[PDB]
């Protein structure tokens, strides 16, 4: 009488919302007229008023139980997340639960210990915070995996992850050699971002080969083996990944290891602090390279920052960002570096250390820097791009100023005929030009004649020689200069004696030369001081087939 | 008596904090003394119990209608997820209510089914995943557009979007045919991330222009006509637009569309898999593009995986990641395409493939490859950064060892009035040089006199000729080197007879040349063999203004 | 009788379940028997009914209490979010407290004043939202600084935040002149994305240097000194920090300012419009900047975009986008900047206005621009890309074409020795070259005698002259070509008199002309009309040391 409890009494026939006592204390209320049930054995006809399904919002007219379904997290299937309470079968509940959503989600605040693996059932996993690599952050909100149960060990402690992995931070706690990694997710669209990964033998474990990946903003400390380890057991060949903004610290592997091959794949803002590699790969092919911050090794005392290990393997690539290497990294991929005659890492390199280009299987290599070129093969060409272009190329060279002060680029000449440099007279308003003539030299004693460019010296008569075209050589000069040189006389070494020359052209057709100076070549006429013609043994001739 | 159950009584005086039912049985409790109202008429002086603004959560000592707004989705506002009931409403009614925050949500759990146009009030849009293209995403977690829904045909799902579209995926059902896009958003100010958009007529629409536009991490699966489509209708020019990690499919049209202008924007690590069509735009001008994977098209048999329609009109860019082009896509930004006169898609290209840069509007380009260079133009020019600088160039090359055993790079020479290359002999210790000579022909039967440099050849007297400075060249030969050609005797052709001769200086000044070695230029005397003066026809000097 | 309210009464023992109401009016329940312990004073034995901790979500068989953990924001301490009250005490109450997790939340909707300095305690900052720069964002989801507030003059209005910020709207508040800055974080290891900052001294201070420090897609509006400052007292250096999609405006200082040492930091897409101030640095070592767009300045007429401080102090960059400059913008990095013999902005620059390098503290500077080269030191170097290699180089360059159409390149020399450019005549099937030769002159009036490349010119006896090998010269001539120049004769000027001449070789063993074309150099005769041995007083040779 002086207080409220009534426990179910079958003798009483409960009306439409009497309430009564469950006989554990709970509190019900009939929902139908003429009430004979037993709620403590038969609840149709009855509700429990402590239920959120009976709690109502009136901000919204909706019940409790359906604000309830705004957010879901392993907290609801019963996670302490108390550093100490094993919560992998919590886990396993939200993920098999029919209520969840895309992703599994952490509370608030909680260390959430795993003992044993969680299958993700295909649900990305999303985290409560990415913390520094500190116990404040993992107090605060982590996954920590023991990695000291033996049901984890050399196994990972998620499989089947969905498409992301975001905002998280998770360590693995007293796993040292047991080989434990932290998370299975499919190499075909993926969004990891936001996470901080602790020790783990390999942190990202890639299934299968990439393709639509991307992965950023990850700090990955202590790893074992590798920070992100893909095998591509298929070789199905990894592509279009991109890994940004990724800091890995103190592991003791390396940074990233593909077993196999991977293409199209972009690399930026990575930082390798003290490993013991950076990125290995059998074949990388056109992917992009841009800043990595390389600085010690943990055990390790050289170290390629990049390491493709297939012959002729590394090819295609952009080395486009400047890669800083401290405390006992290398590089194969400078701008400086020296060409190979095969197993180059092929690509363009690009940074304050140079501007180069170079192919796997070849020593070419081009390299600008602000003093000029180098070259990797002791070669430069200068051609047309369109390989079907067969004209001449014109160099054009500043040399002075024209008369207004202006810069002054005179022009080159190289064709099969003619070697000249341009240069003009500003204060007369003449062009003129420097020349390299063909040269060419008579010798009695060669076994075969000399031959420049079709012409050879033939002896035609005592004391008359031609400069003369072999067959097939219809080329001609015009309007050409004609240096005769020096004569040997009665002997290879030359007796000494001099002699007086005098030329005449010979023509291509009647008139060619007197009317249009044209030419085939010309004939040289020697005589001695009484002006009888007389044979030299050896002398030579200059001259030009244009002005 | 053995239940608990009383309705209103209006004979009773109710004190504070007496409890009864309302007719609906639920139970309010009494706020004021001497209460003698009737709850059911009017709830002044009462409350009901089982509402959340009467709930208390101890450990903060404030009620679960305060903890109930710290996430508000459209569930608040009766939106079922349940793949059939149309939710339209319930967005509406979240978008406009006063309690809701800058964004909408989704609930933890939903595939929520929308019939029609929702308008988003200035609110983003944030979904409860970003999933793979699968029905197990669709299930769990997202927005399904109803497209064969008469009010939504040839409209856009969702208008007037805010700043935000994150973490979602939304998918339009059955809209084959009916041009039903998804979501427009203003150009100016916006950061969309983590999408999922799968079908859709264009997926994106931007109103206006781009501005602080950010666009990344997008699956962009199976649009009709545009992943991202830009009208610009007032032509305002889009600017500073990022578009980063975005995976085209499937797409029966472009990947992008902007009908108009497109400046200082950013695309990066992008992939067309079976498009109908990369980006187009009107104009392309100083943009950014990184890399591209562009593989298959759907039914198009060749298309650009670049598109500017505008008559130069792509200028200004940096093509400067590979772009990688399999099954039927093409390019006009490779490093190797050949130059045209007009219309090149202007810009620097740097790749594996090459280092090239082009202008839209002219022939010139340039290519640095391993073997060196090509040139567009068939020129190549070489001169100082400084258009003021009038300075020759000196060009140094490599060309053997000093005595160290150190590289010797040798200097040339090429100025208005010397054309030479250096050389040094380190076993006596001399510098060299090769020399290409100023040579100079005399044709009596020429119409004018031949001009080197400001130099002719003119006849002074029977057997004397003057190789002499014309009007205006007031330049010297210093120290000079002179040879004499050969004589064409009697006529142009010649006779075969020949001459001999002797040389003396013309000075500039009294004393110049025999103290000075500074001539204005020099005779040439020609004598036969009796030493008579003789005039040839015709005869070559070859000579240089320095030693 | 006929309502429910019984309040505590001594003389009664209350069984176990038994309900009461506390003298307020709220009802407890009974937890044990025998109860007569007076819930007003004593709550042993006692619960509130109306507790969440006594609230069931059935479908997951937990309290509303666990589910009240899924997320706290500074909601549950109290905060108003109503654009008056000051909510600095709920903020820090929400830090200072066991519950909270990683980071700060706040409410779905609320304008958060604060009056007072909040301590994060190492909480990131999480917002509820990321809006446009207007009173519609604000009013929806932003925290507010009260600027005109005296315990925040030239304070920072959050201090110790941890490694995130993101998800944010914030304002200051009537704070102009106050210099109130917004928010502290430590260098090392950030994630900052999604904010709008509008106002504020300082909008992001940075304490100590960068370190793994990963900064995108903000929007800071107005900032009186600079959106982001770091100090570095202790001079640490800052490193590895990413700045990308940042969009700067309206601020009435500098975008950046770093009062020491940046070194392998990334910028790219960043806009700077209407600020006083670009990144303004003391060091900028290897650095990665890309995009840019700066158009116009608040009340400056003149800035650079990047402004660094330190002599020689910005170096190893790589200034790879393009940067758009309007309305005053200014740049000291484009690759068509001539170089300066110091102090350059050093890197590499590329971009559609060239390709470049250059060093900071040399005026060596290389350009590619479509038409060719340009050099910043009149100078161009051709040589090796390894330092040990002493060989010459070949120049290949496109001259015609061979018989097939196929484009033939011909192969310079340029030798100690010898220079020549060959050619070749496919219509005879020859090769062929033109020839620069060493000019060499003999002068009787010379000081000391002329040298090319270790010969010199002296005379032997009368009209006999060799040009012959110095000392230490062991080079030699092979199958060389010769010609002799023209005599001055009698005097240095010339008496006109001409003279005749012969050659003999200089063996360099016996028999080595004769048998092998192999030597030392020359002899020269000249001889008078009459056949008898004269001495010119100045003669010119020129010879080449190869075929």
């Amino acid at each position: 009488t002086q207080y409220y409890l009534k426990y179910f009494n079958p003798e009483i026939v409960y009306p439409k919302n009497a309430r009564i006592m469950l006989d554990n204390g709970d509190i019900v209320r009939s929902t139908v007229v003429n009430n004979t049930s037993n709620p403590n054995v038969d609840m149709t006809g009855w509700v429990k008023v402590s239920s959120v399904s009976q709690i109502f919002d009136e901000t919204y007219n909706i019940t409790q139980s359906v604000i309830n379904g705004n957010l879901i997290t392993v907290d609801n299937f019963g996670a302490k997340g108390d550093g100490v309470t094993d919560d992998s079968a919590a886990f396993q509940a939200y993920c098999d639960s029919a209520l969840t959503g895309q992703n599994l989600y952490l509370g608030a605040k909680g260390r959430y210990i795993l003992k044993n693996q969680v299958d993700l059932k295909g649900k990305g996993l999303v985290g409560n915070g990415c913390g520094k690599v500190s116990e404040f952050y993992y107090n605060l909100g982590c996954i920590d995996v023991d990695g000291s149960s033996p049901d984890l060990q050399g196994k990972t402690a998620f499989i089947n992850c969905g498409p992301t992995i975001q905002n998280l931070t998770a360590r693995c706690s007293n796993g040292a050699g047991k080989q434990v990694s932290f998370i299975e997710i499919d190499g075909y669209l993926a969004n990891i971002d936001h996470i901080t990964l602790i020790n783990f033998y390999n942190q990202i474990v890639v299934k299968q080969a990439l393709v639509g990946f991307n992965f950023t903003n990850a700090w990955l400390y202590y790893s074992q083996n590798a920070g992100i380890y893909c095998e591509d057991p298929l070789n199905r060949v990894s592509t279009t990944g991109t890994f940004h903004n990724i800091y890995f610290q103190l592991g003791d592997g390396h940074a990233m290891i593909f077993d196999r091959d991977v293409h199209g794949c972009d690399f930026d803002n990575i930082i390798f602090e003290s490993m013991n590699g950076g990125i290995k790969a059998r074949t990388v092919a056109h992917c992009g390279f841009g800043k990595f911050w390389c600085e010690n090794l943990k055990t390790a005392t050289s170290k390629d920052w990049l390491e493709v290990t297939g012959a002729n393997s590394c090819y295609g690539n952009s080395f486009t960002g400047y890669v800083k290497l401290l405390g006992g990294w290398t590089s194969k991929t400078s701008p400086t570096l020296d060409s190979l005659p095969t197993n180059n890492y092929g690509g363009v390199s690009v940074s304050a250390e140079g501007i180069s280009i170079v192919n796997a299987g070849n020593k070419a290599k081009m390299l600008m820097l602000p003093s000029g070129f180098k070259t990797g093969n002791a070669t430069i060409d200068e051609t047309h791009i369109s390989s079907s272009t067969v004209t001449p190329l014109v160099k054009r060279r500043v040399i002075g100023a024209d008369s207004s002060g202006a810069q002054y680029l005179a022009s080159d000449t190289y064709t099969k005929l003619s070697r000249k440099w341009g240069t003009y007279n500003h204060g007369s308003n003449n062009a003129g030009a420097f020349y390299a003539p063909m040269m060419l030299t008579y010798d009695q004693s060669f076994s075969t004649p000399q031959n420049n460019n079709g012409w050879k010296i033939v002896k035609e008569s005592t004391g008359v020689y031609r400069v003369e075209r072999v067959s097939g050589n219809t080329s001609v000069i015009t309007n050409g200069h004609i240096v005769v040189g020096s004569p040997l006389m009665g002997s290879r070494l030359g007796t000494g004696t001099g002699a007086t020359h005098g030329i005449q052209m010979i023509e291509t057709y009647a008139g060619s030369w007197t009317s249009y100076t044209e030419a085939a070549g010309f004939k040289v006429f020697w005589r001695d001081s009484s002006n009888a013609l007389v044979d030299p043994h050896r002398f030579t001739v200059a001259f030009t087939a244009t002005s």
